[PDB]
């Protein structure tokens, strides 16, 4: 059985005002797990949710997402 | 049948102000049960929920989580 590699895209709420809670989201892939990272090298894990909430953002920041399907991992996408 | 060992990660709401209700969460594993402990030795059980609520926290505290799948237990993760 040769499994396909899933493709996932990342998104956000558009510009947000400092002090507000930012939200991240990603495309839904049936059966996929998701992992969000703060590092470009994917070494620090933030959360494991399709749509995590980031409390009290005071400054611009970037996030990376990897989706996993049937043991196969997507390339990470990113959003700012 | 040889079952895999599940991997579960723990999270929280980020810094919270004293007197507020803190929340814990953990990665979702399909079919897993969850157990949260207050002790590093996993001897005191707090709750059995993926996302328990901790009322009125007045000080920093740490929690441990174990997920169980098909009778196999994960290593405990932790969050502060």
């Amino acid at each position: 059985e040769i499994n396909p590699i899933p493709v996932v895209s990342a998104f956000n709420n558009g510009p947000i005002c400092a002090g507000e809670d930012g939200e991240l989201s990603a495309t839904f892939i049936t059966g996929a797990s998701y992992r969000w990272y703060s590092d470009a090298t994917l070494t620090t894990l933030i959360s494991t949710s399709r749509t995590p909430i980031i409390s009290s953002m005071m400054s611009s920041e970037t996030y990376y997402v990897v989706a996993t399907v049937n043991g196969c991992t997507s390339l990470a996408d990113s959003t700012t």
